[PDB]
């Protein structure tokens, strides 16, 4: 299974939402499938970022919250957690 990488500005952001009423049962499942180099179901709506954002990828953990992410090598590297209009 990858290595969890948490950048600083991931964590920040967590501790934002959770703040917030955040609830994370349904990331830790996300990121368990991530860390397992797994396909996310439809509702996850996962996809590849484009133009000066590749090679990064997001998900919608809930229609509001984006989780921006990278496998690279032997890592999962979460960037950010949050809204994509508040994220871009």
């Amino acid at each position: 299974m990858l290595k969890l990488n948490l950048k600083k500005s991931f964590q920040k952001d967590f501790d934002k939402l959770l703040l917030n009423g955040f609830d994370d049962s349904v990331l830790n499942e996300v990121i368990l499938t991530l860390r397992k180099k797994e396909p996310l179901d439809p509702q996850f709506q996962d996809h590849a970022l484009k133009g000066k954002w590749k090679p990064f990828r997001e998900c919608h953990i809930k229609p509001d919250v984006s989780l921006v992410y990278l496998v690279k090598d032997d890592e999962l590297i979460l960037l950010r957690l949050g809204s994509h209009s508040e994220l871009f």
